[PDB]
């Protein structure tokens, strides 16, 4: 049953209908080349389609069954359900809001979202976020964009977006960080993240995992603190024995980071049999293979084939 309120701006008016879902849109809100002719699927349905196509699913999704994704969405829900989100934890009751269904054609709340996830209804992170966004749309429609509840619903969505992004960067990292087992940061992932010296401007060189490469920036997760930052690629070296010296305020904190990295290297050598340190100041390059080479003096031989286990995660 189609919505009356634009998915983008949350206002009524003349609105286009999606063929696949009940969302509607002002044409003007979509900034189109021209209005659609007939077969039209909205930006949410389009995203979901691209994300759920096996050939073009993310690295994260290729890693994961629908049931494994559902486990991770359960962790995301628990972050969304934090103290102060009470108003959104259960369906809106008609007792308190007798006219709710006159405005809100697709109710949603955190308990429904959680149940849906447990039932394996979501095929990708995009689909989970698209559904959670009904909570904010509905809040704005019914209560108004400047209502205090809208602040809360906005934070719930920003949390969801954050958690979905983390799943997509690396589902194995995400699960490890969620469960916080003993030395969780020292567990190598199935396609292990290269270790780098990473220098954020104004910060000392520090050991990190390189999680992804986007246009000249590296997404680095630092040993010790386990914080993150985009780092310019030319400020990232492959891990080496020789340390790029920086003046630092606390030696003990840097020591704890190096110790953690040492355990990680022991663990990767156990898991894959290899870890190659680089000559000092060797530039990190995207999708770096160096550390996983069987013979680092013979890069054409690549990484060793030992493998055909189903439980890769
Ligand atoms: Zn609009
Ligand atoms: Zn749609
Ligand atoms: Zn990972």
């Amino acid at each position: 049953r189609n919505d009356f309120y634009c998915w983008v701006c949350h206002r009524e008016g003349q609105v286009l209908c999606c063929e696949l879902c009940p969302r509607v849109y002002h044409a003007k809100c979509l900034r189109l080349t021209s209005e659609p002719e007939g077969d039209w699927f909205c930006p949410e349905c389009e995203k979901i389609t691209v994300a759920e196509c096996i050939e073009t699913q993310s690295k994260a999704m290729t890693m994961l069954t629908i049931e494994q994704l559902s486990y991770l969405l359960k962790f995301a829900i628990q972050k969304m359900k934090q103290p102060g989100t009470d108003a959104f934890q259960k369906p809106v009751p008609l007792e308190q809001h007798p006219d709710y269904a006159e405005y809100i054609f697709h109710p949603m709340d955190l308990c429904t979202l959680e149940k849906n996830a447990k039932k394996k209804m979501y095929g990708c992170t995009e689909a989970f976020l698209a559904d959670a966004k009904w909570i904010l749309h509905n809040c704005i429609i019914y209560n108004g964009g400047n209502h205090k509840l809208t602040q809360i619903a906005k934070v719930v969505i920003k949390i969801c977006e954050h958690e979905m992004n983390e799943i997509e960067v690396c589902p194995e990292c995400y699960l490890a960080a969620c469960q916080k087992r003993d030395n969780w940061f020292c567990e190598p992932c199935s396609n292990p993240h290269p270790l780098v010296w990473a220098k954020l401007k104004g910060f000392p060189f520090w050991p990190a995992k390189a999680l992804r490469d986007k246009d000249g920036q590296v997404d680095a997760r630092f040993f010790g603190q386990h914080d993150r930052a985009w780092v310019p690629i030319n400020n990232c070296y492959l891990m080496s024995k020789e340390i790029p010296f920086s003046v630092k305020k606390t030696k003990s904190i840097f020591n704890s980071a190096m110790q953690e990295m040492e355990v990680y290297v022991e663990n990767i050598r156990r898991k894959f049999g290899v870890f190659n340190y680089s000559p000092f100041r060797t530039p990190y390059t995207p999708n770096s293979q160096y550390q996983m080479l069987l013979d680092p003096t013979n890069p054409s031989a690549g990484t060793a084939k030992i493998d055909q286990e189903k439980v890769k995660l």
